[PDB]
């Protein structure tokens, strides 16, 4: 463990300006497919909210947000923590990953909102590690699609540290 911070890191994979570069396009194609429409904006609790946070900046039309915490009990049988807080029926939910891995709980969430008799239902991850699939599920909106190896920051955590990174790479080797 380094004093300074960026000293743990071996290679920088996005900078705070790629990812700010990524919420302003992926922001503005989803205005425009959401604009007018009943949008609710939800993320998986912890490392997605700061991802979601900074795209909602850019997602020029109404919309509200809510929040989930779940628990794989990966076997497809998730538990719900924390539920959302307010109704979906009826609306357009779009599920706000910081990472697409194995797919596996994320299926299993779709599953459950899509049976609240939402309007449609998609996902928008800033990353993806499309290698690592075990669940027929895809996004359809993407950020990057990066290597298979452990990043850090922007959400994205080792052992609860690194989330407040405003960029994301990987660890040096003597940090794990
Ligand atoms: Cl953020
Ligand atoms: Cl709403
Ligand atoms: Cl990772
Ligand atoms: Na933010």
């Amino acid at each position: 463990m380094n004093s300074v911070m960026h000293n743990d890191l071996k290679e920088v994979l996005l900078t705070e300006e790629d990812i700010q570069n990524i919420c302003k396009e992926l922001g503005a194609q989803l205005t425009k497919d959401y604009q007018g429409k009943p949008l609710v904006c939800v993320g998986i609790l912890k490392g997605s909210a700061m991802f979601m946070s900074d795209l909602i900046k850019r997602i020029d039309t109404h919309l509200s947000i809510d929040f989930m915490d779940v628990s794989s009990y990966s076997t497809g049988e998730v538990q719900i923590i924390k539920d959302l807080g307010s109704s979906i029926e009826n609306k357009d939910v779009l599920i706000i990953e910081d990472i697409l891995e194995t797919g596996t709980t994320l299926k299993s969430i779709t599953e459950l909102l899509q049976s609240r008799k939402v309007n449609s239902l998609e996902i928008v991850t800033l990353l993806d590690k499309p290698n690592r699939r075990k669940a027929d599920i895809e996004a359809k909106y993407v950020g990057k699609k990066i290597p298979d190896e452990f990043v850090v920051g922007y959400g994205l955590d080792y052992r609860e540290l690194y989330r407040n990174l405003p960029y994301i790479g990987t660890l040096k080797p003597e940090v794990y």
